């Protein structure tokens, strides 16, 4: 019987798949964890102690400029201390952008989606979280991500050939993609004919002339967000091995 044995073929390739999911998931996990914790180490000293003198000494640190492409300091009045240093677009103010509303509005550390950069205006990430000193707020601290760094990690594994990984929200919005058109754009606009489904196990789609199969991992310990780890996967070349 070829339908026992397309059912044996398939099996084990979901059971592949699963398994590349959930450790890709993890690793995505730990590299945005130890991030997540840098910044949040950041808050709590600046806590204790926000000076202008020791705000710009604390945000020089080579842990910090070495991992972060900028990190930051927006306070409660406005003011915005950066590291390393930028021209700066007329009025700026650091309390309207989207990584201290996500951060004020979590109540701790954070992710944001991407959105825009105010000087390269191209598309970047933000881990960030509130500075918290005795119960109030005193204003929000920043590290940027570059979205190519995020796709270098969950992309280390080949998948033996059969394809790649990508990032999207639950609500289905694509965060972070190798092919770079792509980003941004939710997986009914990608695919609106036979769109995929994020609780459902394994879905079939067709992309560029392909058959595609693909699947979606929860990322744990992300708080605020809601992200998945997706594989796709091309269904001809997995099947023949
Ligand atoms: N990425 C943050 C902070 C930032 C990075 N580079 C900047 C240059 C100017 C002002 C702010 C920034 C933002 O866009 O808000």
């Amino acid at each position: 019987n070829d339908y026992l044995q397309r059912n044996a073929i398939r099996e084990d390739l979901e059971s592949y798949l699963r398994e590349m999911g959930d450790v890709t998931s993890s690793n995505i996990q730990n590299w945005l964890g130890g991030r997540l914790l840098l910044v949040e180490q950041t808050a709590q000293t600046l806590a204790r102690d926000h000076s202008p003198e020791t705000v710009s000494a604390l945000l020089e640190q080579p842990a910090l400029t070495s991992t972060f492409s900028f990190t930051y300091l927006g306070q409660q009045d406005g003011v915005f201390t950066m590291r390393p240093d930028s021209p700066m677009p007329a009025g700026y103010d650091p309390r309207s952008r989207p990584w201290y509303k996500d951060a004020v509005a979590a109540g701790g550390l954070t992710l944001t989606e991407p959105y825009v950069d105010a000087a390269t205006q191209e598309l970047i990430i933000t881990a960030a979280t509130p500075v918290k000193a005795a119960g109030n707020t005193l204003g929000v601290v920043g590290g940027d991500l570059s979205l190519k760094t995020l796709v270098q990690i969950i992309n280390s594994l080949d998948f033996s050939g059969m394809g790649y990984a990508f990032l999207v929200s639950g609500d289905g919005k694509i965060l972070v993609h190798p092919d770079k058109e792509q980003v941004m754009k939710t997986l009914s606009e990608v695919y609106p004919q036979n769109t995929p489904k994020i609780a459902t196990g394994f879905s079939e789609a067709e992309l560029h002339g392909h058959t595609r199969i693909l699947a979606f991992t929860p990322i744990k310990g992300l708080p605020s967000v809601t992200w998945y780890l997706a594989l796709s996967i091309d269904k001809d070349k997995a099947y023949a091995m």
